[PDB]
């Protein structure tokens, strides 16, 4: 699957939030795996759909690393 | 990561629609690789969140299998 956080968020067509991410300590889908809700809220990332697709794949990534 | 379709929905929380998806050629990951919108809109799966989450889990099954 994808390899880097970029790739993920392309592939999820949300690659708008890359630049967030990284700035808080989202770099790798390592880290990535560790996002929850609140964090999204202090991110101001509050679209509902941004959001569902974000930690639906960090919960997946988590489970089929 | 989850084994069964129903554990896969388990796990982003939307079992409810297990028997949907089962009845209308959707029973194994394998099968659920293959959804795309119009078949959420022929099963009168509205919701956008539901949807999205089931859009984003069945495209990163499809992508690290």
């Amino acid at each position: 699957g994808p390899k880097t956080l970029h790739e993920l968020l392309e592939r999820i067509g949300l690659e708008e939030h890359t630049s967030t991410l990284l700035l808080n300590g989202y770099q790798t889908l390592e880290d990535f795996k560790e996002l929850r809700e609140t964090h999204l809220n202090e991110l101001n990332i509050m679209d509902p759909q941004h959001r569902a697709k974000l930690l639906t794949a960090a919960e997946l990534l988590l489970d089929y690393d």
